[PDB]
DNA sequence: GACCACGGCGCC
DNA sequence: AAACGGCGCCGCGGTC
């Protein structure tokens, strides 16, 4: 390319680097473009990021972010790696994706300026005919990233004080449970090493190993191996709550209160959107699409996630979202009727689980529930069940003839979906997002029907995706209309800040635009929660 | 200090 | 653990 001073033409392809990949935390340390046959490399990047009108190129929401914390609204337009994940969703990286569609992602801004220019030229070829994926390209990815960009770099506010409190009460009570712990084994070791731990339980301890570990075949100490054990030994009891603060403590805990923005006071994660094979997002650099909300502790961390003041949080959940998806792909219309007679199918599993009345269906039964309902529909096994049920491998088995006998065209989808996937090679969602599942056709059982179930559940799980990604899309705008901010996305659930005077008006807005994005066979429902905290809004 | 493969586990 | 799926992060043990 010829060498031309910087500033680009307008639609020029960017490149940058960054001192790390975080775009909220790096220094941009270079910066270029490349249009007609030019490279044009920045002097000084910062400032000449002012001279851009949108980041177009690879990774442009990365920019964007960065440009949007800089005090510059430069909304990310085309991405390579956008036209790619469309593609074929095991894209997910620049060292990947510019390898397979023509060059190689350096460490220099000119070359990944170039680079880009060429990727998307190839890519966008590659996509010529393909009008589903240029749809999804059009209406709901490249969109939004600009969405997501907006997210990131608005960050979410934490209290901090709160968790560094928390910390130090939760040290005590670590410490009285490994204590404990170590008077049972007779002897000190290290409690977090699961290796010393096997030792203790099954070799010193008279312990009956319950299971094997995947890739090297140890005995087990995984808490569905505890809990079977809970009765056998009074140690196992001390080794779960160990485990349950342990994991919470190291993980939000004491890292959450340090990653607190200095510019914003906030907390900012990363909305990755080429990383799923089923076209979810995922987050990262911290994960908050994970926080804890289930056990006593889990809420009280959860509690830590607040509002601005002056502002509140409203959270918005599809209900029930991949069973009302199942129904509109399968087309069942026992299923169908369930949804518009209104009725809660992880309540009734959840009442029949723990025989107790619907009215007395707690949220940690509810969640017990959704395991099996899922489970069951996604091909868990009668063995498993007895254990998650705790009932007789017999009556297990049972529930899921039941299961399918009452929704019995969803048998039906599940095959056409398979041999489909078999002779196409991928499977696709109502919106034809495609995943490649090429080891349908393996010879053996266990990996050929571990891909079925990968590839069944796709469809699925990658429509409520897709509807989700499109209700983000065309909530942002009417949200930035009432002064109100999109902070994450938790899969099914958006978690919006509004000033108060118009929280109200925001949950109802929001809701309709969640529920109307894409009618289908069957009705959308979101519930919806207002409050000061991302516990208190879910209520 | 970084990176890894693994087991394990938090959420959806 | 087990014929649920999709993720990212932690600590260990190990390496470089
Ligand atoms: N395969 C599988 N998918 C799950 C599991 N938990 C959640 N998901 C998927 C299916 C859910 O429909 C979707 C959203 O999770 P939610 O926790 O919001 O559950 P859902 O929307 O079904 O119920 P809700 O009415 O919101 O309580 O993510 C699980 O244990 N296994
Ligand atoms: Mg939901
Ligand atoms: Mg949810
Ligand atoms: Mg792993």
């Amino acid at each position: 390319l010829e060498e031309a001073p910087w500033p680009p033409p307008e639609g020029a392809f960017v490149g940058f680097v960054l001192s790390r990949k975080e775009p909220m935390w790096a220094d941009l340390l270079a910066l270029a473009a490349a249009r007609g046959g030019r490279v044009h490399r920045a002097p000084e990047p910062y400032k000449a990021l002012r001279d851009l009108k949108e980041a177009r190129g690879l990774l442009a929401k990365d920019l964007s972010v960065l440009a949007l914390r800089e005090g510059l609204g430069l909304p990310p337009g085309d991405d390579p790696m956008l036209l790619a994940y469309l593609l074929d969703p095991s894209n997910t990286t620049p060292e990947g994706v510019a390898r397979r569609y023509g060059g190689e992602w350096t460490e220099e801004a000119g070359e990944r300026a170039a680079l880009s220019e060429r990727l998307f030229a190839n890519l966008w070829g590659r996509l010529e005919g393909e009008e589903r994926l240029l749809w999804l390209y059009r209406e709901v990815e490249r969109p939004l990233s600009a969405v997501l960009a907006h997210m990131e770099a608005t960050g979410v506010r934490l209290d901090v004080a709160y968790l560094r409190a928390l910390s130090l009460e939760v040290a005590e009570e670590i410490a009285r449970l490994e204590a404990e712990v170590f008077r049972l084994a007779g002897h000190p070791f290290n409690l977090n090493s699961r290796d010393q731990l096997e030792r203790v339980l099954f070799d010193e301890l008279g312990l009956p190993a319950i299971g094997k570990t995947e890739k090297t075949g140890k005995r087990s100490t995984s808490a569905a191996v505890l809990e079977a054990l809970r009765e056998a030994h009074p140690i196992v009891e001390k080794i779960l709550q160990y485990r349950e603060l342990t994991k919470l403590k190291s993980t939000y805990i004491d890292p959450l209160p340090d990653l607190i923005h200095p510019r914003t006071g906030r907390l900012h994660t990363r909305f990755n959107q080429t990383a799923t094979a089923t076209g979810r997002l995922s987050s990262s650099d911290p994960n908050l699409q994970n926080i804890p909300v289930r056990t006593p502790l889990g809420q009280r961390i959860r509690r830590a996630f607040i509002a601005e003041e002056g502002w509140l949080l409203v959270a918005l959940d599809y209900s029930q979202i991949e069973l009302r998806v199942l129904a509109h792909l399968s087309g069942d219309e026992n299923l169908i009727r369930v949804f518009q007679e209104g009725r809660d199918i992880h309540t009734e599993t959840a009442s029949w689980m723990f025989g107790v009345p619907r009215e007395a269906v707690d949220p940690l039964m509810r969640r017990a529930a959704k395991t099996i309902n899922f489970g069951v529909l996604y091909g868990m096994s009668a063995h498993r069940l007895s254990q998650e049920l705790a009932i007789p491998y017999e009556e297990a088995q049972a529930f899921i003839e039941r299961y399918f006998q009452s929704f019995p065209k969803v048998r039906a989808w599940i095959e056409k979906t398979l041999e489909e996937g078999r002779r196409r090679g991928y499977v696709e969602t109502l919106f034809g997002r495609r995943r490649y599942v090429p080891d349908l056709e393996a010879r053996v059982k266990s990996v050929r029907e571990a891909a079925e179930r990968m590839a069944f559940n796709m469809p699925v799980q990658g429509t409520a995706a897709d509807l989700m990604k499109l209700a983000m899309v065309k909530l942002f705008p009417r949200l930035e209309e009432m002064g109100a901010r999109m902070l994450l996305q938790v899969h099914d659930e958006l978690v919006l800040e509004a000033p108060k005077e118009r929280a109200e008006a925001v949950a109802r807005l929001a809701k309709e635009v969640m529920e109307g994005v894409y009618p289908l066979a069957v009705p959308l429902e979101v519930e919806v929660g207002i409050g000061e905290d991302w516990l208190s809004a879910k209520e």
